[PDB]
């Protein structure tokens, strides 16, 4: 595995039109997932970090404001990061996206880590993108190949016993960091549980206690879960992806959670921007913005 020659391929499309692609070869693109897999599953499934270090949200393979990220926040290992999963489906790169996170994560194995989100599960990414960019650039035996992959992915991370990551939200389930870890892996992701909805539900601020969820699975959960949660468990903040949002960082529950969107005019549609939060060593919290068009 030439691990500086894909990476040194993946970086060479920096100030390129956005677009051009990074074609690497197929046996390549293997060695990344089985090579990250095995560095996955010899890693706690639910992390324990610490500060100082970047967390990023949904990148949904647009790849150009990947780097623009790492352009911003220092290109690894410069600065530690943490990822918050989709990194695939919508966009148009899912690919050299994934691909250049893989290898990252090899290379620096303790400096920086990857979260698994909704949409690294087959069954999403079968409809929303990733399975059609693996069918027409390459094969879907490929395809299969990053599933196995995604399927040892952690789900959680605690940033210096304060900061609880996850892609979605909080689980009427969840009573014990220990039922955390106790998920086996190789898995894939249930349509209900503790590990759909750490990858799945959504804060609301119409909602008392746990609603229902618009995307038709999991729930929402209100300001006062935010709040109890937090005491229970000694924490100060609850860092989550998962939904898009104006500024790529919005508050909730006064401050006690932040949602993070790290891909600005998301699929084109939205005119958002894209937010990556600088956590120092004392847990204050700043943010490095993708401004939209
Ligand atoms: C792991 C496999 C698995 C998955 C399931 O649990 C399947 C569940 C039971 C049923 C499917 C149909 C749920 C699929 C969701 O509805 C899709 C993925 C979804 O979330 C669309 C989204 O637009 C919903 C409808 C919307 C109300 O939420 C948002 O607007 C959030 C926004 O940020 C967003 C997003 O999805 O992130 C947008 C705008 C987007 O569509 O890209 C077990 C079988
Ligand atoms: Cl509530
Ligand atoms: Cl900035
Ligand atoms: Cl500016
Ligand atoms: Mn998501
Ligand atoms: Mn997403």
């Amino acid at each position: 595995l030439n691990l500086d020659s894909i990476i040194g391929r993946l970086l060479e499309v920096q100030g390129s039109r956005p677009g051009k692609n990074v074609q690497l070869t197929e046996n390549e693109i293997r060695g990344l997932c089985l090579k990250s897999r095995e560095i996955f599953l010899s890693q706690p499934i639910l992390l324990e970090l610490e500060a100082p270090l970047k967390i990023c949200g949904d990148i949904h393979g647009q790849y150009y404001d990947l780097l623009r990220l790492f352009e911003y926040g220092g290109f690894p290992p410069e600065s530690n990061y943490l990822f918050l999963g989709d990194y695939v489906d919508r966009g148009k790169q899912s690919l050299e996206t994934i691909c250049l996170l893989l290898a990252y994560k090899i290379k620096y194995p303790e400096n920086f880590f990857l979260l698994r989100g909704n949409h690294e599960c087959a069954s999403i990414n079968r409809i929303y993108g990733f399975y059609d960019e693996c069918k027409r650039r390459y094969n879907i035996k490929l395809w299969k190949t990053f599933t196995d992959c995604f399927n040892c992915l952690p789900i959680a991370a605690i940033v210096d016993e304060k900061i609880f990551c996850c892609h979605g939200g909080l689980s009427p389930d969840l009573q014990s960091m220990e039922q955390i870890r106790r998920i086996m892996r190789p898995t894939d992701v249930p349509d209900q549980g503790l590990l759909c909805d750490l990858l799945w539900s959504d804060p609301d601020k119409d909602v008392q206690g746990w609603g229902e969820n618009d995307r038709g699975v999991s729930f929402t959960f209100g300001a006062e879960v935010v709040a109890k949660f937090l005491h229970k468990h000694d924490l100060d903040l609850i860092c989550r992806a998962h939904q898009v949002v104006e500024d790529g960082y919005e508050f909730f529950a006064k401050r006690q959670l932040v949602t993070l969107f790290s891909a600005p005019n998301y699929c084109g549609e939205f005119d958002n921007a894209g937010a990556m939060m600088s956590v120092d060593e004392t847990l204050m919290c700043s943010f490095q913005i993708l401004k939209p068009a």
